[PDB]
């Protein structure tokens, strides 16, 4: 899949969470960066970034396993253009 290339001089217009993904009952995890929301009319929305996307790469650099604020910093220091590689399973959540 090609990277999403966003053109912003402002915020990109999305939010993300760092999810601590555990594999068992020990305090051991791989940090995963997941887009939680995208703002209407924003550069991120326009480019096709979607809530639920796992961001694997920022400007060609693997970000899987980096802590939240390291990824926030990469986003803050990027320019008007950013390239995001992402992957998603279901295109919606399920309400229960």
């Amino acid at each position: 899949r090609p990277p999403i290339v966003i053109h912003s001089g402002k915020k990109y217009g999305f939010s993300l969470r760092a999810i601590r993904v555990y594999m068992g009952d020990s305090d051991v995890y791989t940090v995963h960066h997941v887009v939680w929301s995208v703002e209407d009319g924003s550069p991120a929305q326009e480019a096709g970034l979607r809530a639920g996307d796992l961001i694997t790469h920022i400007n060609g650099e693997s970000v899987l396993g980096l802590v939240h604020m390291d990824v926030v910093e990469l986003l803050l220091k990027s320019g008007n253009k950013i390239s995001l590689r992402t992957t998603a399973l279901e295109n919606t959540e399920t309400s229960v």
